[PDB]
């Protein structure tokens, strides 16, 4: 499924991420538009032959089981699969896990080059939530 913004929006915050560890919600907009362009079934492989999955990009080497990221732990105790569906609460469960280990949203690269010290409240503006 590819989420329009503001329906993201509405998703994320009946799940509990808006100020979530202080993260308003624009930051988790922010982030899942250059994780994966709002795309739940987004993979890409890394050269560590570890692989990100889902609409947030969540990496196999700790988070997820997918059978093939030899010596990885599975954080979020989920096969990586299930972070593929159009129900976003695996990911969002996960995510929360990931967000609160010490780092905040420093873990996702793309919000620490591309959100982190932006407007993020822009990736909310007009939306009803
Ligand atoms: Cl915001
Ligand atoms: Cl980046
Ligand atoms: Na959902």
């Amino acid at each position: 499924k590819v989420f329009g913004r503001c329906e993201l929006a509405a998703a994320m915050k009946r799940h509990g991420l808006d100020n979530y560890r202080g993260y308003s919600l624009g930051n988790w907009v922010c982030a899942a538009k250059f994780e994966s362009n709002f795309n739940t079934q987004a993979t890409n492989r890394n050269t560590d032959g570890s692989t990100d999955y889902g609409i947030l990009q969540i990496n196999s080497r700790w988070w997820c089981n997918d059978g093939r990221t030899p010596g990885s732990r599975n954080l979020c105790n989920i096969p990586c699969s299930a972070l593929l569906s159009s129900d976003i609460t695996a990911s969002v469960n996960c995510a929360k896990k990931i967000v609160s280990d010490g780092n905040g949203m420093n873990a996702w690269v793309a919000w620490r080059n591309r959100c982190k010290g932006t407007d993020v409240q822009a990736w909310i503006r007009g939306c009803r939530l």
